[PDB]
């Protein structure tokens, strides 16, 4: 007696669904144009990115990459992506969980960059005045994440205090200091629950941003004067620093190591020696500074540096990193670059 409804068959409609995500996962921009051309998708970046942000059955990899990109429409899409992420009332861990759940951070430091930059800049939008500025909420993202990998990943072996978390991370205000509470919060938080990364594989950014700068003591070979000299050495943003104790904030030294290069040597009286000398210029003094007894800074007047370490193992470290250094990370160099503007 009852009257049924006529049911359109949905195979045609639910195909192209799955070809369209089937085609976006092996190429974004494909899979994206099919989804337009098959009247599946609106073709403004609102409309991307609305589709990205729901991301049902899409590669959060994929999505990273789509983001990224420098493109005209891509730029539109990943603004359009962060407006559609409301960070109002939560703290900057609490945001960073819920961004990180969105896409897979991209391998590339200038997609890293305008992401983060993107982010930054709408989480600051929606929680005024807890930021000096966009580069501070940037910058304390990154320490954050760093702090992720820092007391998550069992390669790390010596774990941040909440007290070390707070003064590293002086001066990020603009100059100032962030509340104590504020910092202390955010440690708490990344302590109790590491970021959660969808899809992941174990080898993700927040898991793996290591510090690279390194600090200790080694016997260094001196200028005109041929002493050997025990000095406390820091490595940092391509310079390495050399002090007389670990509590002075004034270096005896300061090292550039742009254009500099590192080499094994031996040395008649002392072990486990590597040298710094210019490659370019061969015999040339190596521009740094020191101070005299009297307090004046000088010139350095070294053609090398000859430094000593106490076993092989040392020498094979602080070669290690100094290489790394002057390679350099184009990451690194751009979180520097924050901080000075910051400063
Ligand atoms: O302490 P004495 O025996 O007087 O000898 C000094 C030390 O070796 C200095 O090392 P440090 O500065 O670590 O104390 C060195 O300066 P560098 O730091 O430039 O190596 C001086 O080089 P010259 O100034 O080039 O002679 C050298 O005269």
């Amino acid at each position: 007696g009852h009257h049924h409804h006529h049911h359109g068959s949905t195979t045609q409609r639910n195909a192209q669904i799955a070809m369209g995500r089937k085609k976006f996962n092996m190429d974004p921009k494909k899979g994206i144009q099919f989804l337009i051309e098959n009247d599946l998708l609106q073709s403004s970046p609102e409309d991307v990115a609305q589709f990205l942000y729901k991301g049902e059955g899409l590669n959060k990899t994929v999505i990273g990459d789509y983001l990224g990109e420098r493109d005209d429409f891509n730029i539109k899409v990943l603004q359009a992506f962060v407006e559609l992420h409301e960070f109002a009332d939560l703290n900057l861990v609490q945001a960073l969980r819920q961004f990180l759940w969105s896409f897979r951070l991209p391998g590339e430091a200038q997609k890293i960059d305008r992401m983060m930059e993107a982010f930054a800049s709408r989480y600051c939008l929606c929680n005024p005045g807890v930021f000096q500025s966009t580069d501070t909420c940037y910058v304390l993202s990154f320490a954050i994440i760093m702090l992720n990998t820092s007391l998550h990943n069992h390669n790390v072996r010596d774990k941040p205090t909440a007290e070390r978390f707070i003064t590293m991370n002086r001066g990020i205000n603009e100059g100032g200091d962030l509340p104590e509470e504020l910092l202390r919060n955010l440690y708490e938080s990344i302590k109790n629950e590491p970021f959660k990364i969808p899809e992941d594989d174990g080898n993700d950014l927040t898991y793996t941003f290591f510090n690279p700068d390194r600090e200790g003591w080694l016997l260094k070979l001196g200028g005109r004067v041929k002493t050997w000299k025990r000095r406390w050495f820091i490595l940092t943003d391509n310079c390495l620093y050399y002090f007389e104790y670990t509590t002075d904030k004034e270096p005896r030294g300061i090292i550039p190591l742009e254009n500099l290069s590192i080499r094994e040597v031996e040395d008649p009286r002392k072990p486990n020696c590597f040298e710094l000398y210019n490659p370019s210029h061969k015999g040339q003094v190596i521009k740094a500074c020191k101070t005299e007894a009297d307090g004046r800074v000088v010139e350095g007047n070294h053609v090398v540096y000859r430094i000593s370490a106490p076993s092989p193992e040392e020498k094979e470290e602080w070669m290690k990193s100094i290489k790394a250094s002057i390679s350099r990370d184009p990451f690194y160099d751009m979180l520097a670059t924050r901080k000075r503007r910051i400063a």
